[PDB]
């Protein structure tokens, strides 16, 4: 695994993840909802031009997210067995330095890993139904599947990833943690 910050656009907020290989395809940040970094970075106000599916019908994000948390607390076991709300804000992928929209989802759990996650639709399945349902970028760094059909969570050759380009799952885990340690923004960790 790994470890790795995203600034806020606008604080850090530290994703665990099994596939650092993938950053370069990591189109948004979802944190669980309980997170406590959630309410510190809810926007006053929705940027222009919102996607409606992204609001939760909310009147501004600060609605929102309590409406989520009261609407998901009516959910039982049967449910918790892909929604989810914009925070309003950015932050910065540290591998591109993109903007990435930040938003909250109960299908990431408060108390496992860091409590938040890089979601990377082209080769994580949960990530790419939700990237779907919302209408976020799916970009593949991994050539080996094809993205427009379903995730491609295999091995292959890093695409689309710069300093990566060319080289197999194991050895851009490892330049990439390498990378990310050389500027004081990640780990490798078990
Ligand atoms: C399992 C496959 O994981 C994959 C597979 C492909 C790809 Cl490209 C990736 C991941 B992985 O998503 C994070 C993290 O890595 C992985 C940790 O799962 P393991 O059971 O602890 O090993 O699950 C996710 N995770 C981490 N913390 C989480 C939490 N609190 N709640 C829900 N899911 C969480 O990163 C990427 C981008 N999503």
């Amino acid at each position: 695994g790994a470890v790795a910050l995203f600034s806020a656009r606008a604080v850090d907020i530290e994703v665990f993840t099994t596939r650092p290989d993938t950053l370069f395809g990591a189109t948004y940040l979802v944190l669980a909802p309980e997170h406590d970094l959630v309410d510190e970075l809810v926007a006053a106000s929705w940027p222009a031009g919102v996607n409606p599916l992204w609001t939760y019908g909310g009147g501004t994000p600060g609605e929102a997210i309590a409406a989520y948390r009261r609407a998901i607390a009516a959910k039982s076991d049967l449910e918790r067995q892909k929604t989810g709300v914009f925070l309003g804000s950015y932050a910065i992928n540290p591998a591109n330095g993109e903007p990435v929209p930040i938003f909250i989802a109960d299908y990431v759990l408060a108390g496992y890993g860091t409590g938040a996650i890089m979601a990377v639709p082209g080769h994580d399945q949960r990530d790419w139904d939700f990237a779907r349902a919302f209408g976020l970028p799916i970009v593949e760094v991994i050539a080996g599947g094809n993205i427009s059909e379903s995730a491609y969570t295999g091995d292959g050759i890093l695409v689309n990833s710069d300093y990566l380009n060319g080289m197999s799952v194991p050895a851009a885990k490892r330049a990439i943690v390498d990378r990310l340690e050389s500027a004081g923004r990640g780990r490798a960790r078990i």
